[PDB]
């Protein structure tokens, strides 16, 4: 059913991000009228907006009472990915994530409530589904802001038949994730994003893999590709209200990870890795990609061999580019 | 109580129902001064008393300026500031989450550095538990009470806010003023709560529109007793936890009336229903057991006696309450 969204009108908020960019890309793979991109570039790179007839690119929050009172009954799908990336500088700034990743939700789907050309409305989640959370669980602001858009979502479902479905998500890696993309929010993480770009950025400079702790921690890694066909899923397939994982299903441990882009990348470096034992990761949970494969009939199957092959090669090719991008950041890395 | 003796304390939304009563009992108690923080969204300034101990900011607290103003000066801060409420917010989210969402986080944010703070009382909606289901949520009020309660437990964790969250409902008394504020999109704005709509219009001899029977009941609180909980909340609750206050009583609204027409010597008709099995299945109170065992805390006024309190404080206040509700005339006769 993804060809569901064939010569419809598509908006995405945070549309020049990670998971928006490649979102977009297989957007106009599947032959969209048109995609509207709502994205202030505070976590993204123009370079990943690109300069296509079917491509509108506002660059203006969501958040900006103009461009929401600009907006039409024109859409047919909306994906809202923006957020404020992501954990620790929202733990940084509480007021600079609730502005990018509450409030932007909220504001949305106020607007929103009254479009009735709309058909789905889906909101990327944080990370078997179910809809009751602990006041506990959460580490930083950004946690609390994505359980809060998920309230809004199903709130404005409830209320306004806002036809909202929740993707849960975590642990995306691939092409389109660049190392210090957007402005400066706070700390060194806005460079080093991530842990998967992270080590394929050290490896290809043959820099050896700071890996944490003997990387006996493990993850269930998704390349951004079955993200983006994820989501396209839960807008053409997923029922108004509801909430689906999007997820692999299979965990790799860092050191895994680090060994396998070691390998790939030939970085003859030393990997100081220690064995899994019983209380490594004892309490852990990852989300069972059951009910989207049963009612959606998706799956992602990109192995992370695969997937980490695409991304490297992305990166490599990419390199000097990405390199100019984290080097605007040296002056306010050097004072942190 | 008297751990606040002397004590330097600030009333957020100090001059709505539960704040105006909070800051009196705070002045029996001898704090040294309260700060009243309140931009009168739904509250009167008659509310806030002129006392050499009470410093009124009339703006609202998640202005810039005044947050940067406040000094580390207080020992105890109540956090009581919402948007009145749940049929206002359905209406207008977005005046919703600026007086109740963003109210919670901004001055978390200040008082994130104030190391004079012994505790902070966040007054949440309503044995205590910390799991939420995102489906229980019937507006943006009850969405912005609860995440009030998130941004609680995480400024405890990660910044050692010495915060307390106080669980009530179904609050009652003196204070609480029909029409009181600006009108905030809906006739709640006048007829807030059943209670103060049943003594008002038992007052002018009206009959009480009462729904369904009034088969429904409530565990009815009196403001005054909310307002000890919350100070027994700041001076022994301990950081991070949960309380509710609350009366473990339990009153059906057809009693709530019979109760006000008999006070008031409103002679007017009722129509009662039985109440059956069905009516209340389900519907859960809040236990008062942790408050009492952990903080000595309990609610010892009977719904009769703060009926009485009440119509009394109604009947004195007549003619100024009514002045207050016909300020609303015009919009709700657009409504
Ligand atoms: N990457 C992951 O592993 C992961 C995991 C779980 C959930 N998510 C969610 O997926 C979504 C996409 O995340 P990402 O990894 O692509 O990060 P990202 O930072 O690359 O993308 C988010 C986008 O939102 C934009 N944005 C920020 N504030 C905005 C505002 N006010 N208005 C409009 N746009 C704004 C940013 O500039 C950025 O382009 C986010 O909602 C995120 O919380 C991601
Ligand atoms: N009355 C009840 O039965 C009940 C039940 C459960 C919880 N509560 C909670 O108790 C607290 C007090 O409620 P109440 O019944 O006294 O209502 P209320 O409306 O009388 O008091 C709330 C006060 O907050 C003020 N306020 C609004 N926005 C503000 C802002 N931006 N900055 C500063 N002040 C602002 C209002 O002007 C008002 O004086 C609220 O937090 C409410 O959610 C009340
Ligand atoms: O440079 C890094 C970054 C992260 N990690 C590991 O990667 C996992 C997930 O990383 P995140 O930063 O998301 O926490 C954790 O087990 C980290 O210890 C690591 O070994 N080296
Ligand atoms: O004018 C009124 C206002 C409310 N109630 C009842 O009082 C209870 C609580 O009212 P609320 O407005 O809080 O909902 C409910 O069972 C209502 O039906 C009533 O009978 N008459």
């Amino acid at each position: 059913n993804a060809s569901k969204l064939a010569n419809t009108n598509v908006m995405v908020v945070g549309g020049a991000g990670f998971v928006g960019s490649n979102l977009v890309k297989r957007l106009l793979e599947l032959g969209v009228n048109q995609v509207h991109v709502v994205d202030n570039l505070l976590s993204a790179e123009k370079i990943n907006v690109p300069d296509h007839p079917a491509v509108r690119f506002s660059e203006t929050s969501i958040t900006d009472d103009a461009l929401l009172a600009s907006l039409q009954d024109e859409y047919d799908y909306v994906f809202h990915l923006a957020t404020y990336h992501g954990n620790q500088s929202s733990i940084h700034d509480p007021l600079a994530d609730h502005e990018n990743n509450t409030l932007t939700t909220l504001k949305l789907y106020e607007r929103l409530k009254h479009f009735k050309r709309l058909k789905k409305v889906v909101y990327s989640a944080a990370g078997e589904e179910t809809d009751i959370v602990s006041l506990h669980n959460n580490d930083s602001p950004y946690s609390m802001s994505k359980i809060f858009g998920e309230f809004y979502s199903v709130y404005y479902h409830k209320q306004h038949q806002l036809p909202t479905v929740r993707a849960r998500f975590q642990n995306v890696y691939g092409p389109g994730e660049i190392l210090g993309a957007g402005r400066w929010r706070g700390t060194p993480a806005t460079v080093w994003r991530n842990v998967t770009p992270t080590f394929i950025y050290k490896a290809l400079k043959g820099m050896p893999l700071p890996l944490e702790n003997g990387g006996v921690a493990t993850r269930d890694f998704i390349f951004v590709e079955d993200v983006a066909n994820g989501l396209i899923a839960c807008a053409a397939d997923g029922t108004p209200g509801g909430v689906y994982n999007i997820a692999s299903g299979k965990e790799t441990s860092i050191a895994d990870l680090a060994t396998k882009i070691n390998e790939i990348t030939g970085n003859n470096t030393e990997l100081d890795r220690l064995p899994k034992r019983p209380w490594d990761n004892s309490g852990k949970r990852f989300g069972s990609p059951e009910k989207a494969r049963r009612e959606l009939g998706f799956s992602a199957d990109v192995s992370i061999d695969d997937g980490l092959r695409k991304t490297i090669e992305w990166t490599k090719a990419n390199l000097a580019v990405i390199e100019q991008i984290m080097r605007k950041h040296d002056s306010a890395l050097a004072t942190y």
